[PDB]
DNA sequence: TTTTTTTTTTTTTT
DNA sequence: TTTTTTTTTTTTTT
């Protein structure tokens, strides 16, 4: 009777009917083309340079714009309370409808990471210091938002290698501004940042072409998505990382 | 007076069908399968098939709190897992033999759980791109608790133990994602939390040793003699050096 | 001069018979096997003996909480667990003298307990499997801290040594698998929380010595003068140098 | 002027004016004396078989005495009740003038070490365990009422060495007895018991030449004080102990 | 084949000076060095150089926190800090950017400060003695995170880590000591603490890159085209192999 | 213009004498000795000095407590410690600059304490014969955290570091006798909290360094040249071992 | 960031 | 003895 259970297990799975379900059942947490859509609309056609100076402003100062604001020069005050005012920004994590300086830079990754070059020993864990783990760290990986840069469709050793890359910038960034991370285990440490990580990697912003265009650009990959060397050298590193 | 009737009562046989009768009937049990399965055809009716086909989906993706995952949902999902929780009354955790949840649904219908993680893997807490890094080409059917369920236990005793292994190194990955209080905890200290509900699976009365051999010769792995595979034998001992 | 010879006199003249009398009247007895039997037979009736085998399997596969274990467990089996509650008004932990207990009642009926530990290895706490791991073919008959109560104490001292060290390596595993806190802990200090029963069980008054040996030789630990078996000899070297 | 604490320090110091002092101000905790007068008092010319009863109760049941009552015979609990009744016994740690399991052993220290001898495989550490960690350790040393048969007057490295010996038991026993001291560092058991331990040995309860003949008695010296092997070996274990 | 040249011009082609005119306008700025000196000439008057020394004493060698430092200090010197402490209306931690506090006179005053570690070596939280034992004869100038405002930015990079590594030395040990907690963190996590505070002072506003260069000439830590002492370039190693 | 300023302020040559009379003035004070010392005087009257002997005897071998070491004390003593108590207004800890504690008194009178130290040896929570265990004749004279205020800071630094690491070697084992709260930590960790106090009386301002080695010298910790004996060398080595 | 004499002998399958 | 998407960038001499 009861282990009719086989019944249901012999009929054949469908690749389409499972794949309708896991979509309408999905996570619906950031949305980056809803980030663009209020940035476009509360910006106008300065939208694109009051970004960049959120980018900026989100990767060395962080997410609470009212705080950062009372430790700045005059000049950088008064840019700030112009960008809250006009783009009604938020601290921590409000609703989908609503933007953060997180959000802004996470939805822009493209432009954020090609920041990180300039910005590098302005950030809370620094180029040099990244290069004292593994040489010549790409300063390209150094954003949790560089997740979003990601190609899935990467041959498997290749893809690992390039997220084993990054994996080792997100070992000491998690663990220096998440509290609950400070002086944790890796293996801890990569159990709450790799499920965040995957679902932006997984994501359907940014088709598989254009983010292997990206990690090809910034000297990631190789023609055919090998990565440098640079990358292997990080990738290893984060193996023997503790 | 009381020592020759200890004596006497040790004097008997050990009768060891008796005592295995009793193991059995005593054993843990995480959850009934034949009542989870007797109540999705009382609430379900003729729909039972498809509402747990959704159910196995939205565990597997999502987890085993419903209310909570509706939050972080779409229009249409909060819908339907709305819809799903009001016939089939689910709760969250581990309540009374006669309630349903998400985690229950999945493991009584192990045998198509585990055909679904397949198609599913990238979409898991912990993928297959991720398990294939740890050990090459790691087995996707044995990528969910539920699959102890499939494990047939007269395999022969090192067989069982390369499945098992195989199957551990993915539960000692699982368990660290989906449990944030058994992140810094040691691979023992893991393999206590998750060892219990694995071997009750694999030693229970749901689904016979045949039925359970042939989904496993069916899924790839193990051969005609039960012997596993390449991929079970590597991921088995990936689990022995494991942190 | 006298004073030398009464420091000398009351420092290596001790009354051995007189302190082991006392040591035995006070020795810890949390129950009385001649009472558990005599309740046993009392409340089960001519069924006491089925009873107590279920009690056993159940006593050393699920613990000593028999509504807590009832709860994780088939239909058949809890059905079984309520009716022997209720029939030998079973309790947890440490009650009065005149209460049962599944422990008590596997300590009382050491004889049986241990007999059924050949066939009940691979579902205990510690299985034979993981004891044979620590040292080879590992007596499968004293993986039960009831054995003690099976051991002759007029044993020739190295022979009783080689039992009770054989025997305290599965003890000093069962205690960190049984109590968590003890894991992180030394031999020394897990040593000394199975000590103390163990020894009491050793020189307690049931079951007498000539009958005792006559269950090692039947389980096959000791030999014809009480000479410990090759794997007890194994067992107690494993012990002298284990963590 | 102030810096005139120089004429203060200046004055020669007095050895039996400092002596006095000491003795005024001591503390003033077990006294083996009033315990003794106790026992007898109650127990007339039956307090020493009761006392011996009261030495194995305390070093195989503990300090509890309605609490053992409870996990014991017929004829035990008889026999309990009559000492707890005889004797007015108390747990833990009463006033100076309440009998105790604890304080009957304490004061009886020179009958309790020689129990020990037939009673080490009831004790919480038992000799076989002890042998684990030294070969053949003295069972005399295996309470901690024995820091009152050490002789102070011994040679140091010969006094040292028996004290040592001693404490490779105190460690296991002291992590095993009190809760607060359950899987503590080496220095931290030991940190605690070498205070009431030292204060035994430099007690006036038994003089230095009976305690000397004690040792002597229970084979832990030779006729000049120098330890035997087995001491000499536990006072080695203890230095490399855990 | 446009999309391509764009996703390759959106990822290489970086406004460098727009970006650095950004991060400079919005970089933590607790008190602007301008202000303070302002201050301390509007509260003092003609003593204000003279008080700025005792506090740069006070603030290298007791901390921040002048009322809780009061009570445990000679009478002579509580008397000197609490006349301070109403002259100046000194704070502690990180108040108002119109507010100071011993740091802020001590970090505005770099010049002076970081001459005045010479001295002081022996009387602050990491001494001198402490630092030789890292790196032999390290530089006593760059004993304070106020030296990253005498660095001078336009040094050739190489010649520029090697300053920076050198001080990083200093504050790797520093952080460690003036924050407990730290104690049992990675170098790049105590790092994390100091870099951003580093960084904003060696980029900031306040003295220029040829009046910094004389300083470093001065504090004879560069030589006269820019190139880094013996001593800098030995701590600058030490700090690669720093745990 | 503020930059100007700043150049012009470190233009000014270091005052190496104003910076050294400012450093000891805002050091670190655990207590101002002189203030004790009048407070003696003013209660006790010409008994002061009687009285303070009695206190250093108290302090030495019970502690800080008076009320509570005034439990566990013979009648007489017990009103010799309450009527010292009502003269000295006695308090417990660390209370104001106008307070008398038993620490006190021994503290700000080093000379005579350090002294008295050879008699109470065997009395004091850490005994000269446990201290001689770690190093042969250890100094009894070091064996209290006053001596501290008996060490001439002008001493040449070799010298000076062996004299304070054989009285660490002290300060080490005393720490996690009298304090619960540091048992468990490091040598570095319990080593954090005695070397401030301890360093404050060795630079502290009274008694003069003359009289201080003449002390030293009196005690036979130094030679004539300041070169301290075999039995402080040992025990400074044993300290850099210690655990 | 302090301040002087331990505590006191049977558990029980997460 | 459990059950599925981190948190969010300046401290300050015990």
């Amino acid at each position: 009777y009861q282990e009719l259970a086989i019944q249901f297990a012999a009929q054949a799975v469908d690749r389409n009917e499972i794949e309708q379900w896991v979509r309408e059942f999905a996570y619906q947490g950031f949305d980056a083309r809803r980030v663009i859509e209020l940035l476009k609309q509360y910006g106008g056609a300065d939208w694109e340079k009051d970004a960049k100076k959120m980018i900026v402003l989100a990767l060395t100062r962080g997410n609470k714009p009212r705080r950062m604001m009372m430790k700045m020069s005059k000049e950088g005050k008064a840019t700030v309370e112009a960008l809250i005012n006009k783009y009604k920004l938020k601290e921590g994590n409000p609703s989908r409808d609503e933007l953060t300086l997180s959000r802004v830079a996470a939805a822009l990754a493209g432009r954020t990471c090609q920041a990180l070059v300039v910005l590098s020993e302005w950030l809370p864990v620094t180029g040099t210091t990244m290069d004292g783990l593994s040489p010549a760290y790409p300063r390209h990986m150094m954003h949790p938002s560089f997740a979003g840069m990601v190609d899935p469709s990467l041959p498997g050793d290749y893809l690992r290698a390039i997220l084993d890359a990054h994996s080792l910038y997100l070992l000491q960034f998690s663990r220096v501004i998440n509290p609950n991370l400070r002086g944790r285990t890796k293996e801890e440490v990569a159990a709450t940042f790799t499920q965040p990580m995957n679902a932006a990697v997984n994501s359907n912003f940014i088709s598989h072409e254009k983010r292997r265009e990206f990690l090809k650009a910034f000297g990631l990959v190789d023609s055919n998505g090998k990565p440098s060397a640079a990358v292997m050298a990080a990738a290893q590193a984060y193996k023997t990382a503790a």
